[PDB]
């Protein structure tokens, strides 16, 4: 799939043709959707300029285009070689969701007093 | 002139028709450019959004439209009278600008030892 994180932001078109059962369903989506753009401002904070510009124009361009951040400028991925195997997007996502949405269940964390 | 911080958002352009002496001055010039985005940005974030995103689309609109925070979307800022006193804005941003150039020429800062 495409890397740069462009993989998993070309995805959030597809959270808004969900039905949430409640209103805690669609907090659940919202917050998904949020994490969505999550690497593709990573990686472009890392490079030093701005992530949600970034993201911004990526989202509004072409479904094959994205950012080189290597380069710095808007490309094509496929063209330019800038590829994710879609396993380990997936893997990645999956493995996060699931941990963090259990910790997020919590109301009383109990710990061991430090005796050493 | 215009409010919500658009008036100093208007005068990026003018800031790119100046031909510094030395590299120091672009420095310096380049710090007022970046500073310009301020006020709207600031803006934008205590009303809860992105105020990155905010400022591009100031920026990227024609030169009347401006962003209502309180109402939340693009409008015409004279027509909604979301308007700003000149002698204001230009009071606070050579007051700021004076100050803070001298503050950031400092090499050695001579303090008392705290006696109580
Ligand atoms: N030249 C590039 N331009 C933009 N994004 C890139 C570039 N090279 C790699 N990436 C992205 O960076 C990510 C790799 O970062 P990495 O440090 O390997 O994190 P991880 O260990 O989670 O894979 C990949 O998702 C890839 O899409
Ligand atoms: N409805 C609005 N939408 C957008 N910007 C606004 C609105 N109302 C006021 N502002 C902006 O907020 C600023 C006023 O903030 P304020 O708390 O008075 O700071 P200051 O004391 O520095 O003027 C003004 O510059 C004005 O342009």
């Amino acid at each position: 799939v495409l890397g740069g994180g462009c993989a998993l932001l070309r995805c959030i078109p597809a959270l808004d043709s969900l039905t949430p059962a409640n209103e805690d369903q669609k907090i659940g989506i919202e917050i998904i959707k949020r994490t969505l753009k999550i690497p593709a401002m990573t990686i472009a904070k890392n490079a030093g300029v701005e992530g949600s510009l970034i993201v911004e124009k990526i989202m509004q361009s072409s479904s094959e285009v994205g950012y080189d951040a290597m380069a710095g400028d808007f490309v094509n991925m496929v063209e330019k070689g800038i590829i994710d195997p879609t396993k380990v997007v997936r893997t990645a996502l999956l493995d996060a969701a699931g941990v963090a949405s259990l910790l997020t269940t919590a109301e009383v964390v109990v710990t061991e007093i430090p005796k050493e």
